[PDB]
């Protein structure tokens, strides 16, 4: 029994956390066999970030201009190239710790376990989901920049995601391994702000059926719902359209509980437009939706890494 | 900004995450130098769970008797002792993956990571507080005994809780690393109780503290209390008693937003009366107690 978020493991990313400085500017690493992968913006001074030529900035650049640091060894740069808007710094010494990785682009409503350091130094691992606006609420100061949001899958690390900046709501954004955004995020010092955030459904009825699996009942009723009915009232609400693919997603969930993804949509709908009336559910008194449907199965069957 | 419930990175833990098997028991061990340690229920048979009597059950098994795998390589267990509540195995080869650690007995109150954990492989790193009622609000199932507590403060580990078993009431129980139970438990499957749970006092004021710090005022008032009137109230809505010792430890917060403990305990005062009307405080419509002082200045 209990439901917590729950990141993965951080010991396979923690042996690929590295720091990288160039000339003023220091943020973190992530050494994967002879490469350090990090933002593109490292090369810039407060005043390049306004407006900035990365192509041209990264021209007069030379190796000897990165210092990367892995613990208390120097690792020499050999090379250094940019892919999108990460910084690919080729290293002389394959990390020895690399475990087996994939780089993955996840979508909003995924989640995923991030590693924050500072200095290449890992200082605590949360949970969080890629909001259907691209941002992230993540927790993360000057010198995150670097940190990287991943999923362990089986004994494979699947890097999903690269700190780059917080906009000015206090929201995080970043890009993929191949320095892809997610959402219309730029890499400079200008206006930017994140679209109206919607809940994710398939993980606020995903953390129904966990509520239901630890003993939580009192949300269920007699009732069903179309899911065309139930995605007019989820519109309403600032509710992501709950698909079919969601509804088989969340297939043996309800095989496991008894209860229809329909009827869970009906409680879910009730919760809606009455709300939780005093209660709690999960010792939350707000609808979580910052786990999955695999994220609950995992979690509520113990798999291990 | 943003203020998340942070555990510390697991590597250093991971590490050191044996399976221990006895018979038919199998559960995780901490592999620590050339030490394994585990709960001791782990020589438990069926009938041997309403009243064992652990000395009389160990005295029977030999070395051989206890399977320890570390990975896919079993490790040898050349001795074995009790101390308290725990079993720790001796075994023939000292963990190379052991880092700079203590054992550390904590109070209520105090927040650790939980690295969860079947057949001795991580599965999960959660973030737990020690309930006032000495029970932890876990996320475990079977297998998970042996799973542990820590902090990580400037590269040393301190261990300070290791999983034992679960109440009635889906709550956990279990020991600091020298076997000593949090709280009025013991290791039998007899009738056992937790009292009742109370709201960590300090850790809330904290957490209203991390919210200021994060840019929300709502909650402030123009009002101040004495302690004892805020401990009156506060009382009633099953909240801890603030102590002196709390007030002390909230100074950093109060003087880094410039709000004192007494005029926070206001708010909070208010926040209980109240509700939150809609509101949330740091993402949250409940008042949040597993941040301490110092995981809000540590985090902030
Ligand atoms: O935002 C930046 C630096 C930066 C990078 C790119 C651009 Cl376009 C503009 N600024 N770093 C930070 C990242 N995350 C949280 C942060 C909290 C506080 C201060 C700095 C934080
Ligand atoms: O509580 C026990 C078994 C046990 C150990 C020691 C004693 Cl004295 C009595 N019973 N194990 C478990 C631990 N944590 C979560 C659990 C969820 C579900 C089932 C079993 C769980």
């Amino acid at each position: 029994s209990g439901f917590r978020k729950m990141a993965f493991p951080s010991g396979k990313v923690e042996g690929c956390m590295v720091q990288v400085t160039c000339g003023t500017t220091t943020l973190n690493g992530l050494w994967l066999d002879d490469v350090v992968y990090c933002p593109r913006h490292v090369i810039c001074t407060s005043e390049d970030m306004l407006n900035p030529n990365y192509e041209d900035l990264l021209i007069r650049k030379s190796n000897h201009n990165f210092l990367v640091q892995a613990g208390n060894v120097q690792l020499r740069v050999i090379g250094h190239s940019m892919q999108n808007c990460v910084l690919k710094l080729k290293v002389d010494t394959a990390n020895p710790k690399t475990p087996k990785y994939k780089f993955v682009r996840i979508q909003p409503g995924q989640t995923f376990s991030v590693l924050a350091c500072y200095n290449g130094s890992p200082s605590g691992v949360y949970q969080c989901a890629m909001r259907p606006n691209f941002t992230i609420k993540g927790s993360f100061l000057n010198g995150s920049c670097g940190s990287v949001g991943f999923n362990i899958d089986y004994d494979c690390v699947s890097f999903c995601y690269m700190h780059h900046m917080e906009l000015p709501t206090g929201v995080h954004a970043g890009t993929d391994l191949e320095g892809n955004f997610y959402g219309p995020f730029v890499d400079r010092q200008t206006a930017q702000a994140a679209g109206t955030d919607t809940t994710i459904t398939v993980n606020v009825l995903a953390w129904l059926y966990a509520a239901v699996i630890n003993g939580d009942r009192w949300f269920l009723n007699r009732f069903t719902t179309t899911l065309n009915d139930f995605n007019l009232v989820a519109m309403k609400y600032n509710y992501e359209p709950l698909t079919q693919d969601h509804v088989d997603i969340l297939g043996p969930l309800s095989a496991q509980t008894g209860i229809a993804v329909l009827d869970m949509c009906a409680s879910l709908k009730e919760l809606l437009q009455n709300g939780m009336n005093g209660r709690t559910i999960l010792g939350s008194a707000l609808l979580e939706d910052e786990f999955t449907p695999f994220d609950v199965v995992r979690q509520c069957s113990g798999v291990t890494f």
